[PDB]
């Protein structure tokens, strides 16, 4: 129930171009761990990726006015999880 949520929230809103943890819209741009801390605005750290997902960046939407601050919390804690436990599909 907070990590949960986070699954939660990446399912519900997430995974129609991560599904799995990839990225359909911009392949390179991965979820996995590797691909974060290229890729990611400050490295890889549950703080960048509450960044992205609150502002959005190129073709990636922002999520700010449509989910709160615990499940943009809740998410970013479940990405960053799943890429350092390599748990991806
Ligand atoms: C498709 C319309 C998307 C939805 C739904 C979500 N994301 Fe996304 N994400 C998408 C793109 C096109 C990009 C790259 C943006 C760019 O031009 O750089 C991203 C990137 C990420 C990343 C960074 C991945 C990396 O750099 O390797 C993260 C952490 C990320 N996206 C998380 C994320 C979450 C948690 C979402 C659900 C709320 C979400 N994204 C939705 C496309 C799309």
């Amino acid at each position: 129930a907070d990590l949960a949520l986070g699954a939660q929230v990446f399912n519900g809103n997430c995974a129609a171009c991560h599904m799995g943890g990839r990225n359909s819209v911009m392949p390179e741009k991965t979820l996995d761990k590797a691909a974060l801390e290229q890729y990611l605005d400050g490295g890889f750290k549950v703080e960048s990726i509450i960044y992205q997902v609150e502002n959005g960046k190129g073709a990636m939407p922002a999520w700010a006015d449509r989910l709160s601050e615990e499940e943009i919390q809740a998410v970013a804690e479940y990405v960053f999880k799943q890429a350092t436990d390599a748990a991806w599909k």
